[PDB]
């Protein structure tokens, strides 16, 4: 009955609490580029939804390839508007989450219900947080995490991935700086070719720490996970559920990372977590980065959740100093909930939001 | 929301054409709204159905059937297996939630994907000029694919399916289904002796390790059923290409939660199925439906129409067969309203 | 001369624990187990006694509640059979009921009880032959703080027990700390059995294992699947063992031709009777492995099936047995076997050599005729 | 109870055919059976009967080594007793298997209960027998497969294993004169290479029979194994529990052939055809000769097993023309079964097997 009347599209610039975001191969960001879409119906309803990759040019005109086509069709059943844009644009899973997103949150606000509940039923009151840590200087790194165990944070992700040396000595200063409960993950973003991999796990094997992403490839990375008894966690080579039923069958990791929009929205993304649920899979519910509406998907999906299999889940709106969207969940000692509200929860602050940069009708 | 009291109701579903013991549950709420599922096994077996619920209801008592992962959760800490027991209690807290949300199962599972599904047609094993007139009629109202038993002495089944292969069009399906009945040896005669048929092999012997031996050796496509029982053995055929099709019986896994994982598991490695359940009335055909209609026609080999096979109606809004096909309503839920005249009184209350 | 099964008579009996309480991996604990007793009555008058008592409290409504009403369900099909002809009480179980390993096992346990009446042998002659004299014991040690488990660990040691299954699988730096704590108590002759009960992950069990690696240590069944339990085990030179995931010959076979394990736990009640808990005995026995005879909990008649099993075990491949029955503070059979200097028993009366104590088992819930 | 003397008696079992031939060239006319009877304090006999296809010296010297060292112990205890042989003697099954057995014919007798009840329980009435074929001239085997088949055998083994040729004659000559249902197993005894093997099942494919041991090894059968399509049976490689578990767990064949007596007795026997029935493995309940006494061991077995997993059992009796028991089984039309006497039900007629050949007290 209902119908997708407009697809807009809105552009908004998410400084950093800290002023640069650094990480594998040399990559920073000062200020990362956010897109929000709106999707308006032919009822009154309007679902949200936020895409911000680490690129932004490419999910706007994955959209331009995308929105057009969407025009006239059913928000709520979902399903379809995925086929539809599979058959309308190859790759781009940029462009298709946030598609995909607003139409969970449409779906939500037709039927009165939080996302939790639709995605599975609530499995947590609340969920557990890591501070992604910029790679710098080691001693910098330690003290920034210090910063953030005092806040309350109790996990932490260091951007790794640099030079072999650098990262030996980045891991042992943050390792050292932290209470012994407290969980350190070293995430290489894909930054070692798998000599240089070697050696770094080689150097913190008795360190207590997770080993992530340390190669391009899935077969390289698996060549890593075979030469430590660390605990192992995959992230960018798991892109869907046929990497992901290959990665259990073969035992190549023990956790993973989940990112929304990277894997396509949400629709994927819980396809995904009942795989790993269902193979004892913990995993870390993230997205690429973003401010008040891609944590509130985060949220509900990990809520949705159990504790058990959830290893971590990050605040990204903490992260930023320009809010989006209200009623977004908040931090509290390391922890994160929501509302019961509706959807994904939230109410865009169109003032920061400003003119859509494009629009489809 | 909160779950006030499982009700449990039997009733007898006798065949057209000897009779089965179906169990139809009712789930009641604080609210008014109430739930609706039947579970019904080949049979005996329709005692542990109504056992396992005595077992599950009083840990569900209280709690919000809306949540339907941590119903899932509360059932599996009570009890080991019965995925019989937890089915009906999962389908009737899907229909709560169509209920309560104004929403047809077909969307809560994911969106309408087929507006009406394919069925398929067992073929009784017959004079050559009975089964050939049936055959016409069953052409005449739509049907395609078709299914013949076997699975019991192999020089018969050979015969059999050779018989029923002929009387066919070349463009009909046909699966030659064992139902477990054969051992590796048996198998493997039989389907040496059939690899030029146009035929399809389910479920050759008892286990995944044998029926694996029997694939392993034919290039016949190959379905499996009776072992295929979860997400977790179903990734494990997928991973080990144990089989190109299957068959999921909604209630014999456990629910439409886990029917549901395992359909886009199927999807997702290009393995169509067989959408049904042991056996039922109206509603567990509605189920089915809705299960269905959220599947791709590309991954639905056929779905059944088990109210077309018995003689009583138990609920109103029921799917029904029109031209060897069925769908559903778009009314909130299961969309059936079961007719309390003929389900009588609750032989268990839980509260 | 045909014996022909009567009627089955269920009986339900309390057991506390000496010790209070008794806590295992995800925070499940229980202070009174719920037992269940089989009595298998014969047109010829001899009757065949079984125990079953999985993990779950008298108080609650919990998985004894499964064993009794398979039973219920079994109990028809079971009225006028030959109780002598093991195989075929076997064949009309699996043909009734599927799963309920735990309501099989009795009524299969009670049978052996019968034919050794009937046959006026030992049980541990009918499963193969006396190969002990009498056989060592673990004491299971309860999940609690480490200084506690390594109290009560010095305790039981001091009794005589020479081997040890913690109760770990609780949260991971617990678990480490659980280890360390009573390995340091133990002299270096006594083995320490790290018993997950399936209570990890991968990654959590990585870290544990990590951990533990340089101590004198078996891991057992760290996960809950067989698949993540061997992500484990390839991941660790320290011996390891699989319990809860060996339900059966045919798991026990694939973990045997894949490399799985170095031991395992025979749980007779869990794999459904004495009949396949042999069947998988001689089977370790003939590749070198190893097993701990055990059951899920019980008294003095689990003790008994234990006993007898172990007995007809070389000491070479029976890494321990357990005694259930001083675990407890409630007798329930006379003739079981009684520990002494941290090893047990058996009596050469017919089959399990008990006979029970109405007193205690009371009035039967439940007759089938 | 305990053993006080042990007897070995040798008895001369000539063929009703006069002459049996198998693979590679070999021929009997006469065999060489052995007999063992240990005494008790308790004046109860038990009774066993080993007769291997120079092996009979060999059995009897394998006696002389074990039997001293029984003197005095408990027969009931069937496990210390093949300790004690174990201990005593490495490998010799042909040697162990009889003492084994002559055991198990004592606990059912100081029991009252009949081998199929200790064995794990009555699942057949009677059981299915097949005859086995001399390897002769084609139109011979198949003029003699006839008059077997009129006599009620429905299930026959051919001793190929020959020239590839011959073989390839034998099997079209002998299927061809049988109803449909009966079965034919061409059994090569080891007697081909895999490029003969690999002719022989190739030529013999749309044939309805069954290809069993076609050569010396497992990995030389198992590459036969993987060629076919037709129903294959491993037998000589299957000498224990741990060649059938590797067997089972590679999926090397279809069905198995279970000789008691060269598997080393009941005792390896009954926890072969237990792990068969738990893989869903049909056997061949069987033994490499024998008269009387040989037949009421494998037709106890062969009870205790169920008609799904008897895949046939044979009368070796009726192949000979001296009776050396009472009480044996015997085939009516193509089945046999047996008594519910105790033990093996049989007893020696001393008259035939004469004086005892070596003493042991
Ligand atoms: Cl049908
Ligand atoms: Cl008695
Ligand atoms: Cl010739
Ligand atoms: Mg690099
Ligand atoms: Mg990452
Ligand atoms: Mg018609
Ligand atoms: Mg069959
Ligand atoms: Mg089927
Ligand atoms: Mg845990
Ligand atoms: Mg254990
Ligand atoms: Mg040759
Ligand atoms: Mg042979
Ligand atoms: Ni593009
Ligand atoms: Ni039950």
């Amino acid at each position: 009955h209902m119908k997708i009347t407009a697809i807009n599209v809105f552009q908004v610039d998410l400084p950093l609490r800290e002023g640069r975001y650094s990480w594998s191969n040399g990559n920073f960001v000062e200020v990362f580029d956010s897109t929000v879409v709106e999707i308006e119906t032919d009822e009154g309803l309007k679902g949200y939804a936020e895409c911000c990759p680490l690129y932004a040019l490419g999910v706007r005109s994955g959209l331009q390839e995308l929105a057009p086509h969407l025009i006239g069709k059913d928000p709520l059943n979902i399903g379809e508007i995925n086929r539809v844009m599979d058959a309308a644009l190859r790759g781009h899973p940029y462009a298709k989450a946030p598609i995909d997103i607003a139409c969970w949150d449409l779906l939500g606000k037709a039927t009165g219900q939080p996302l939790y509940t639709l995605l599975g039923g609530a499995a947590q009151d609340d969920v557990a947080l890591y501070r992604a840590i910029s790679q710098e200087a080691p001693e910098i790194m330690a003290k920034k995490i210090e910063g953030y165990a005092a806040e309350g944070y109790t996990k932490f992700q260091l951007k790794v991935g640099g030079d072999a040396n650098d990262d030996i000595n980045r891991i042992h200063a943050t390792r050292s700086v932290l209470k012994k409960s407290d969980l350190l993950v070293a995430d290489a973003n894909t930054g070692w070719t798998r000599h240089e991999a070697a050696r770094v796990v080689g150097a913190v094997s008795s360190l207590d720490v997770y080993i992530e992403q340390p190669c391009l490839t899935y077969e390289e990375s698996v060549s890593i996970r075979r030469r430590t008894a660390l605990p192992f966690v995959l992230d960018e080579v798991i892109d869907g559920p046929n990497t992901l039923v290959r990665g259990i069958a073969e035992d190549a990791m023990d956790c993973i990372n989940l990112k929304i929009s990277k894997v396509g929205g949400l629709t994927k993304a819980k396809l995904m977590r009942d795989l790993c649920i269902a193979h004892g899979i913990p995993m870390t519910i993230e997205d690429t980065w973003g401010g008040d509406i891609v944590t509130a998907a985060i949220a509900h999906l990990a809520r949705s959740t159990p504790s058990e299999f959830t290893f971590s889940a990050t605040d990204f709106n903490s992260y930023g100093t320009v809010d989006i969207a209200e009623g977004a969940p908040k931090r509290v000692n390391g922890r994160m909930t929501t509302s019961d509200l509706p959807g994904l929860g939230i109410t865009p602050i169109f003032d920061v939001l400003g003119e859509p940069v494009a629009r489809y009708s």
